Parts: structure tokens; C-alpha cells; sequence
């Protein structure tokens, strides 16, 4: 097919233009919060004063307004969650092959951003990426979409097992596999591969938190990829193009 | 100690994703170019297990993930051109001015308002009057100006400027549908001061009405597309400048 990276392409702007969209949602939405009438009324109609004592609508207008300030509260953070989840995607959409791109679409499909098209095959889903660390022992895994990730932090994970990803920034879930207690030099090899594949390629010094992966908390209804951890360490690496090529397999 | 500090690190925190995407451009590039290996595959095909079909179909594949990559390339470029508008209109801009090209960064992605951080609301485009003393000159001090100057501000006919080739203010001249050359030569020292080429002599900068101007689908804040522009050559003077601010 001569439309596959045209097709990767409306895909890659199909995604901006949901990051686009949802940007402009947060701001109308925070807007809508600053912009609202501030609920004290018990500072109108603790009134005690006699001067058709028809303070009860202010009363009822208190309750009403707390509510909907935290209602407002409440959809400004999903908007929040769902604006962190794109850019993910958008961050795996910029390192992808092609291949791996046939997966993404998959995710897209499944968290309700895309609808698979008339008679359009089923790409099955792969495993994540492996790597051999510079000992030439250790496997290193990585997963190349929110899909994997979840499978390798949360399925394929062992107890011991250490788990890597850059702070704070999007990108990559990386294991460290078979290896309870590795050397710094595997340690870092991992710490490589996770800012490698991370929204900071491109920068000197990242920081990449490790912790053992069966320390991780997926919360109820939380989108592919997005995780919760405390007491992690924290390590900073420069990925080389050149040394994450020598352990690829 | 934190309105200038805060004003410090936004500036260099563009520096710093200009450097990332540089970076990031000549890596691609070089992987552009490590992918010419693929012409060999198309040739032994050319000239004919082991069919003269295996070799077309790889040559189809790699070829498409060619493709690709130009495609993120033309990508990363324009990422750059976005970076270095906004590093331009950071340089020449007051303070009060800074916190609007916050409100476009947030909204481009690259900050997110911070804990009970106020949202500043949206100016209007500045305004200049022309040597002739009647006409109003309006200029864009970020993208989002630029972009309402040039796309929901600017009447049929109203003709535009901007620095050729170089990030600048968009700079529309308003209420004069045939201007004389000395009020076009005014609004030309406005787009070619208010770039980033300001400190320089004989500055090019492009004239056309607005109305001819398309941004593209998906087009980052100030970005458009042109062709058929007349080109004018000025050299902006601080003085001539202040002169003509209201």
C-alpha cells in the first residue's frame, strides 16, 4: 500500500488536533470556574436583620453554588487526565515506525478516538520491544504503546522486577527482566532506554525514576499508560542514539 | 524578585526546546540519509526462492517508511519556526506583554497554569498612527494576535506586512484601502522593527492583502500561507517608531 504513511500522517493529526481541541476546552473550563459567583452566602443571609425575610433563595443559591464549583472541579481534572493520556500518545506517535504506528491506531481505537473503517484487518498486538543490556545478560524490555505498557508493568511484571520511566514527562515503560539485583552499568542502560523513548530524547540529563514494578498502582478507570508510584529513586542519563542502537536485538 | 525571574525562565525554557528540536532535526535528517541504501534494493529489481518481485515489494516498504520520516521532518521544521516566532516576539516584548505569550504556550502545549495561577485575559493588537496622521497601523505582539489581527480583525481589502522569511508581527494597516506609499512604507518599518530583524538596514518584508492569507489546517498560532506578494525595503528607526505610538 502506497497510503500507509499518508494514513500515519492523519493519524499523527488526528491526535494534535484532539490535544488542540482539549486545550481550548481546559481553558473555557477554568475560565467557567474563575468566573463563578463565590459561595458564602452565609454572608447574605446570615442577615440577621430584620430591616419578605425572602433570604432563602440565597440560602439555596450557597447550596447550589458549592455544588457546582465542585462539579466544575471535577470535570476540569478529567479534562486534565484526558490532555496528559494524548500527549502520550502523541509522544509514542513521534518515535514510532510504521509498524508500531498499526498498534497505536489499535489503542486509539479501543480509548474511543477512532472507529476501525469498513473491512479494516485486526492488527494483532505485539510484545514490548527487547533489548540486551550492555552486560550481554540482561533483557531489557519497553513498551511502545499505553497497551504494552500496561501489559509489561502490570501483566508481565515479576515480583523484584525494576521498573523505569522518565519523570514527570512522557513516554516508555522499561523493565529490567531476570536481574533482582543489577549492576549500576544495568541499571543505567535501562535508565537510557526509558529517556530514550521519552518526551526528553533529545536533551542532556534526564531524569528517569526507578522502582520496582509491583509497586505501581493503576487507579479504577484510568487511561492505558497512566500509573501511580511514591518512593521511587531517581537517576539522570543522556541517551546516545548510538548506544541505545548497540542493544537493540 | 519573581515577575522578571518568572519572565527568565519562560525565555529560557524556549531556548531550550529550540536546542531539543535542533537536535531532533539533524538526528532525522541523518536518518533520512542513512536510508538511501534503499535505491540499491529498487535496482536489483530494475535489472530482472528468489523472485524480481521479493526485491519490488521490499523497495515499496522501505520507501513508505521514507515517506514517513520526510513527513516528520517537514514536521520538526515547522515545530522550529513556531519556537523561534515566539523566541523573537519574548525579545521585544514588555513584561505586561510576556504574561499574553504565556497564555500561547499553554495553549501550544508547552505550559501548563500552575497551581491558582490567574488566567490573563487576551489583548488587543497595538495600535500606531501613520505619518499622515489619520491612519491606524495595527501590529500583533504574539501569535494569537497575530492571528486575530490577520484572520478575524482585518476587513476586505486592508492590506498586511510582514518581515520576508524571518519571525515577526503580523502588521495590517486599518480603514484605508489605497494607501499612499509613505503609509505603506510606515507599516513596513512597523513589521520590519518589530521582527527580528529590527537592528539591521534595508529589511524585506512582504505586502498583500489579508485577505489572501490561509493558515493552514492544524497551523500553529501566527503561521499562513501566501503566494503573489509584493515585496517592499525598509530600515526601521526607534525614533520613527515612537513617533507614531499612540
Amino acid at each position: 500500500r502506497d497510503r500507509v504513511a499518508q494514513q500515519a500522517n492523519e493519524l499523527i493529526k488526528r491526535v494534535a488536533s484532539e490535544l488542540e481541541k482539549n486545550r481550548k476546552k481546559l481553558i473555557k473550563q477554568e475560565q467557567e470556574l474563575a468566573d463563578t459567583e463565590t459561595a458564602e452566602l452565609v454572608r447574605q443571609k446570615g442577615e440577621i436583620l430584620t430591616t419578605s425575610q425572602n433570604a432563602q433563595r440565597y440560602f439555596k443559591k450557597y447550596q447550589k453554588l458549592k455544588e457546582a464549583v465542585k462539579h466544575l472541579t471535577n470535570l476540569i481534572e478529567e479534562t486534565k487526565s484526558t490532555i496528559v493520556y494524548l500527549e502520550s500518545v502523541d509522544t509514542m506517535l513521534g518515535q514510532a515506525s510504521l509498524a508500531e504506528i498499526d498498534e497505536i491506531r489499535e489503542e486509539l481505537i479501543e480509548t474511543g478516538y477512532l472507529k476501525r473503517r469498513h473491512r479494516e484487518k485486526i492488527h494483532k498486538r505485539q510484545k514490548p520491544e527487547r533489548y540486551l543490556a550492555t552486560d550481554g545478560k540482561t533483557i531489557i524490555l519497553v513498551g511502545k504503546n499505553n497497551l504494552q505498557n500496561d501489559e509489561l508493568t502490570f501483566k508481565m511484571a515479576k515480583k523484584g522486577e525494576l521498573w523505569f520511566h522518565a519523570k514527570d514527562i512522557p513516554g516508555s515503560h522499561v523493565v529490567i527482566t531476570d536481574n533482582l539485583d543489577p549492576s549500576d552499568e544495568v541499571k543505567t542502560d535501562a535508565a537510557e532506554l526509558a529517556a530514550y523513548f521519552s518526551k526528553a530524547r533529545h536533551s542532556n540529563l534526564v531524569q528517569v525514576d526507578m522502582i520496582e514494578a509491583k509497586k505501581l498502582h493503576k487507579p479504577t478507570g484510568g487511561k492505558p499508560g497512566f500509573v501511580t508510584y511514591r518512593g521511587q529513586k531517581t537517576l539522570r542519563v543522556t541517551p546516545t542514539e548510538d548506544k541505545i542502537k548497540s542493544m537493540k536485538i
